[PDB]
C-alpha cells in the first residue's frame, strides 16, 4: 500500500467511517505507514564526527535524501517532494547553538528564500530549538556570512520577519508559526490552512527560488504535517480526489516519522474535511 485516494465527493462519510470505533480504520492506516522508508541507511548521520550535530540521537536524515554541505558535509537536513516538484523543501532539525552557522551556511548554498518554522525554542521549560536568528536590528556574523533583520510582523499565531544576508545580499523570509505544540495539534484547521497558504502565496512570488525551509524540533511531526498540509491543499485544488495516505507515505521515503503521532495524521483529514465542507 503506497496510496489510498479519496473522492472529494466521498470525503466526509469516509472520514467519518475511519473515527469509528475510537479513530480504527485510521489507527490501522497509521500503523501501516510505521516501517515505510525505515530500510535505508543513516550511516553518516551516526559517525562519530556528528553526534554533536544532532539534536536527537533517533531522528538522523537517510544518506540517500540527506542534504550536504558544500566542502564534515553533515547536516541533519533532508530533502523532500512536494506536490509540484522532487527537491521542493529541504527539511531539517530545529538549530543547535553548534549548528547555527551550518544551518544559514545550507541556506545560502541552497538558494533559499523562504524558511518556515513551526515549534517555539523552549515549550513547557524544554529546549525545542536554538534562537538562531538575529534578537534585533543589528547584523551579526554566522561564520561565513553575515544576517541582518529587517523587520518583524508579530500576528497572534504567527510572526513574519525578513532578513538580508550577505557573503564574503539575498533577502529571507520566515514564517514562524507560535502556537503548535510539540507533539500536538493547533487549536483549529483554520489556523493553519490560512498559515499553509500564505506562505505558498509567498513561495509563487518567489521566482527561481531554491527549496523552502520547513523545520520545527525534530524536523518530523510538526514539519511532516506542515508539509503534507501544503501537498494536499494543493491537491483539493486540482483534483477529484486527495491522497492523505500517499502524502504521509512519500513522506517517509525520504525522513524518518514524518507526521509523527496518529493525532496529527487525524488533523490532516481534520483540516480536509473542513475545507470541503466550507466549499459545500
Ligand atoms: C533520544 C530520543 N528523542 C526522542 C524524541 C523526543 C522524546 C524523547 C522521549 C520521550 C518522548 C519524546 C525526539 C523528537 C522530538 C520532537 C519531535 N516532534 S517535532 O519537533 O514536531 O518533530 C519528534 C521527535 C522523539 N519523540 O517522538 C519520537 C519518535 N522521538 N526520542 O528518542
Amino acid at each position: 500500500k503506497t496510496s489510498c485516494p479519496i473522492k472529494i465527493n466521498q470525503f466526509e462519510g469516509h472520514f467519518m467511517k475511519l473515527q469509528a470505533d475510537s479513530n480504527y480504520l485510521l489507527s490501522k492506516e497509521y500503523e501501516e505507514l510505521k516501517d515505510v522508508g525505515r530500510n535505508q541507511s543513516c550511516d553518516i548521520a551516526l559517525l562519530p564526527e556528528n553526534r554533536g550535530k544532532n539534536r536527537y540521537n533517533n531522528i538522523l536524515p537517510y544518506d540517500a535524501t540527506r542534504v550536504k554541505l558544500s566542502n564534515s558535509d553533515y547536516i541533519n537536513a533532508s530533502y523532500i517532494p512536494g506536490n509540484n516538484f522532487r527537491r521542493e523543501y529541504i527539511v531539517t532539525q530545529g538549530p543547535l547553538p553548534g549548528t547555527k552557522d551550518d544551518f544559514w551556511k545550507m541556506v545560502w548554498e541552497q538558494n533559499v528564500h523562504n524558511i518556515v518554522m513551526v515549534t517555539q525554542c523552549v515549550e513547557k521549560g524544554r529546549v525545542k530549538c536554538d534562537h538562531y536568528w538575529p534578537a534585533d536590528q543589528d547584523s551579526l556574523y554566522y561564520g561565513d556570512l553575515i544576517l541582518q533583520m529587517l523587520s518583524e510582523s508579530v500576528l497572534p499565531e504567527w510572526t513574519i520577519r525578513e532578513f538580508k544576508i550577505c557573503g564574503e545580499h539575498r533577502l529571507i523570509r520566515h514564517f514562524h508559526y507560535t502556537v503548535w505544540p510539540d507533539h500536538g495539534v493547533p487549536e483549529t484547521t483554520q489556523s493553519l490552512i490560512q498559515f499553509v497558504r500564505t506562505v505558498r502565496d509567498y513561495i509563487n512570488r518567489s521566482p527561481g527560488a531554491g527549496p523552502t525551509v520547513v523545520h520545527c524540533s525534530a524536523g518530523v511531526g510538526r514539519t511532516g504535517t506542515f508539509i503534507a498540509l501544503d501537498r494536499i491543499l494543493q491537491q483539493l485544488d486540482s483534483k477529484d480526489s486527495v491522497d492523505i495516505y500517499g502524502a504521509v507515505h512519500d513522506l517517509r521515503l525520504h525522513r524518518v516519522h514524518m507526521v509523527q503521532t496518529e493525532c496529527q495524521y487525524v488533523y490532516l483529514h481534520q483540516c480536509v474535511r473542513d475545507v470541503l465542507r466550507a466549499r459545500k
